[PDB]
């Protein structure tokens, strides 16, 4: 299960291809779990797929952006294959039931959880990509990313950086 008008939420700026494979090849992640990032192709996005336990594992989709309608009355349409779809919800739709290259899609990525933490005190930030949050306010860990800073995820699914020292493990 995945709400294809959610998409927004299954889209990863800034995960290169190898980063998406890697994440997708690990071993507890099912067939069918899928995620959007930034296709290497400049301008365009990607879709990668884990679709099979053996042989090839991971599939790499490319989403191709049309020209909008000049008219001003477009949105510009989406294609993936031979097949064109005037959006991504629907794109992504038409392939719960029809397969791509050995599976279909059938729930969203979500990276895996290392740690439950309670933080410690308020932390406003200094960067886009800190996140911030009141202190008493729980939270999961995703990445250790490197001493001082890991990267969190709150209850609304926001990610970024917090302290180490501002939050205590569980």
């Amino acid at each position: 299960g995945f709400d294809p008008f959610e998409w927004r939420s299954f889209y990863f700026p800034g995960m290169s291809r190898e980063e998406a494979h890697k994440l997708l090849g690990e071993p507890q992640v099912s067939i069918g779990t899928f995620l959007m990032r930034d296709s290497s192709r400049p301008g365009e996005y990607s879709l990668t797929v884990r679709e099979a336990d053996e042989g090839n594992a991971v599939c790499h989709y490319l989403i191709e952006r049309g020209e909008p309608k000049e008219d001003g009355t477009a949105a510009a349409g989406v294609k993936i294959a031979n097949q064109s779809f005037p959006d991504i919800p629907a794109l992504l739709n038409h392939f719960k039931m029809r397969v791509l290259t050995e599976a279909s899609l059938l729930a969203a990525y979500k990276k895996p959880i290392i740690e439950v933490v309670v933080g410690t005190f308020k932390f406003t930030g200094e960067r886009e990509t800190d996140l911030p949050f009141e202190q008493g306010e729980r939270l999961e860990i995703l990445s250790k990313t490197n001493q001082d800073w890991w990267e969190a995820r709150n209850a609304l699914g926001t990610t970024g950086l917090v302290p180490a020292n501002y939050v205590q493990i569980q």
